[PDB]
């Protein structure tokens, strides 16, 4: 319970996830796999539901066949008493949708060699930090988060599960120049979901009638996903995730960080951010 992070090749990982890397070395990617890649709390569950819906031709019934974590295997996942992502993967039929938060230094090479299409979702760092803080509390495999004040400090130096948010969004952005990567922003999806869903459709090469897309926009909205047991993570063991501490589907808004960050924290964070993101062409929106 609340085991400390294990550092692997410069990356701090949840203890059990680090152990999962051994068997992951046997993983073989297929040319038709699709990898959903994100830094934690950036919209992974959201885009995963959208992608599965597209794969099921928009059939909402087919999507309820099992919870999202079973439909989209989480590659490096492992926890006591729960099957590993590698185990779930064995029973997953192609074409497969795969999930990971692994930085490139740990990503299985097979995925890059097979030229697997990647859907990457990035979210502004301030909302990510607030979302991650609460997640740390409810998802018990993480170490104690401490106070918000101390967590923010750890976040800024990358001393949190999966490491630096700054390194993560930048390296995957760079990868998009030489690998098939659709780079999305959570805020864009929030602003106009239909527009982003259309971009995903064109990327994966599928075509769906407008009526079906409108239908998808409605069923992948925050309100709908928060109530759907196949996407809100409420069916997992309480010892693993305690929704009474904080729900997985917490708020689902862009700009929520403003009610948690104090002015002093905002000034310090912005000055640090300017340095770390100096030479990057990435541009994030913190509100709207
Ligand atoms: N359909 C939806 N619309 C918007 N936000 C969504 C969403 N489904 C989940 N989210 C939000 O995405 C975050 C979790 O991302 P991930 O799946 O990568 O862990 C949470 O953010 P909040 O904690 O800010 O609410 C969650 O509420
Ligand atoms: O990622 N998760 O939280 C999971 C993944 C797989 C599982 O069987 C249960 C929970
Ligand atoms: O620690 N956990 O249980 C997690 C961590 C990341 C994630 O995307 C899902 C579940």
């Amino acid at each position: 319970s609340r085991p400390p992070l294990e550092y692997v090749k410069g990356v701090p990982l949840i203890k059990y996830f680090a152990e999962a890397l051994g068997p992951l070395q046997s993983f073989q990617a297929r040319p038709d796999d699709l990898l959903i890649s994100t830094y934690p709390k950036s919209g992974t569950t959201w885009v995963s539901q959208i992608l599965d819906m597209i794969y099921q031709g928009g059939d909402l019934e087919k999507c309820h066949r099992a919870p999202i974590f079973m439909r989209v295997p989480f590659l490096e996942f492992k926890a006591p008493g729960i099957p590993s992502g590698m185990e779930t993967l064995k029973d997953t039929p192609a074409p497969r949708l795969l999930k990971t938060h692994l930085p490139l230094a740990l990503l299985p090479q097979t995925l890059l060699d097979q030229k697997v299409k990647v859907v990457y979702v990035a979210r502004n760092a301030k909302d990510v930090a607030v979302s991650y803080y609460h997640f740390y509390h409810m998802a018990k495999v993480h170490p104690e988060p401490g106070t918000w004040d101390s967590f923010l400090e750890k976040f800024m130096v990358g001393e949190v599960s999966y490491g630096s948010w700054y390194q993560h969004v930048q390296e995957w952005w760079e990868l998009s120049r030489t690998h098939p990567v659709l780079y999305l922003f959570y805020e864009d999806m929030k602003e106009n979901p239909k527009r982003e869903i259309q971009k995903i459709l064109e990327f994966v090469g599928h075509s769906l009638p407008e009526e079906t897309v409108d239908f998808m926009v409605q069923h992948t909205s925050f309100k709908e996903m928060k109530k759907n047991p196949m996407t809100n993570y409420t069916t997992v063991p309480q010892e693993f995730m305690d929704h009474s501490i904080s729900p997985f589907m917490r708020k689902g808004m862009a700009g929520d960080w403003k009610t948690t960050f104090t002015v002093a924290q905002n000034e310090r964070f912005d000055a640090d951010y300017a340095e770390k993101m100096a030479g990057c062409s990435l541009s994030f929106r913190s509100e709207l």
